[PDB]
């Protein structure tokens, strides 16, 4: 499952219950086109991977990480781990995805 | 002014019409945050930056070019000079629409 954070509290506490785990974050928008294409494949990753932490975040409902993160295009794929970030996807572009998923997990 | 391209034959006779000059394309859609939160700031661009030319793609509208050209978020923008692609940049990153303008003029 994709777990929704629901703010910035939240969200620190996601990237402390992932512990060692690679964390994936997607930032998305309710209406982009993009988004709803990925969408249902980051679902069957986050279920086939299940030692890497899926998060998602609305950067309408959530524009103070949004904009923490600089988040340019929807979606975003922020790659994490121990608190670090290790990279970053802009865009739905899914094997790009699944390469840095197997890169950093 | 940002020209709105209205299919593939348009698309390559804007192109053509450039000349020598350095085209950048907005490819963007209508729901999209950052589309419009950098839709002024490119007109204005469109403005100061004269002898470039300025295109924009609705991907809804024109999906076959859009998937020509791999979009995978919007905005995306795309350089191209002398029927040479240069350069893309994914988002609504200002600074960085700045120096690839410069880097490619």
């Amino acid at each position: 499952m994709v777990y929704q954070v629901k703010d910035q509290e939240d969200f620190t506490k996601q990237l402390n219950e992932a512990g060692n785990k690679l964390v994936v974050i997607d930032f998305y928008a309710t209406a982009c086109g993009p988004c709803k294409m990925i969408a249902p494949k980051l679902e069957e990753l986050s279920q086939s991977m299940s030692d890497v932490v899926f998060l998602k975040v609305d950067v309408d409902e959530c524009e103070d990480i949004a904009q923490d993160n600089q988040i340019a295009c929807m979606p975003t794929f922020l790659f994490m781990k121990n608190g670090q970030k290790l990279d970053s996807l802009s865009g739905a572009n899914y094997d790009k995805l699944l390469e840095l998923v197997e890169k950093n997990k």
